[PDB]
Formats: structure tokens, C-alpha cells, sequence
């Protein structure tokens, strides 16, 4: 399914049970609207691809991990394995994420 990281904590936390399957991250902007609409996508491949594990991270309630990746661009998605960064992207092309799974599928 997917998980909401409220700060850091959960972050690391999440990684460690993701074991050593891939793990990709959305970061969204509630307050905002645009970058709202494209959530039932991502939470979407949720269900369609039960072999990855998908986080939504908000940059208002954890701009604590943003600055982390330092996101100054929304929406944003990461590729994250083994708890190390492998891929990334900014950019609202949310068909892009399926060529993109496909990179290090």
C-alpha cells in the first residue's frame, strides 16, 4: 500500500522495512491544489504494483525530510534502495513514472 512520513523518523524506519526491494517516494503539496490532483496516480501504482513500496511524504507536515533532498520543485518522486538513493526526478509528468519503474525495475 502506502505510507505517510510525518518526519525523519518514519523515514528511516520505513526504509528498514522496505528490506532490500525497491522504494519510491511522492512529494506532494496538500495546501496546494494542482500538485494535489496527481495523488490518486502514485497512491494508485499502490495496488497495480504490490512488489514496490511507495511513502507519500507532504513538504508542509514533513518539510523536515524536504529539506533533506532540499524538494524545491512539486510534485517530486525519488528512487530509493537498500536505504540509498538510485534515481530521481522532478516534474508532473505522472505517465513518466511508468517508463521510469521500468528504469530499475
Amino acid at each position: 500500500m502506502v505510507k505517510q512520513i510525518e518526519s525523519k523518523t518514519a523515514f528511516q524506519e520505513a526504509l528498514d522495512a522496505a528490506g532490500d526491494k525497491l522504494v519510491v517516494v511522492d512529494f506532494s503539496a496538500t495546501w496546494c491544489g494542482p500538485c494535489k490532483m496527481i495523488k490518486p496516480f502514485f497512491h494508485s501504482l499502490s495496488e497495480k504494483y504490490s512488489n514496490v513500496i511507495f511513502l507519500e511524504v507532504d513538504v508542509d507536515d514533513a518539510q523536515d525530510v524536504a529539506s533533506e533532498a532540499e524538494v524545491k520543485a512539486t510534485p517530486t518522486f525519488q528512487f530509493f534502495k537498500k536505504g540509498q538513493k538510485v534515481g530521481e526526478f522532478s516534474g508532473a509528468n505522472k505517465e513518466k513514472l511508468e517508463a521510469t519503474i521500468n528504469e530499475l525495475v
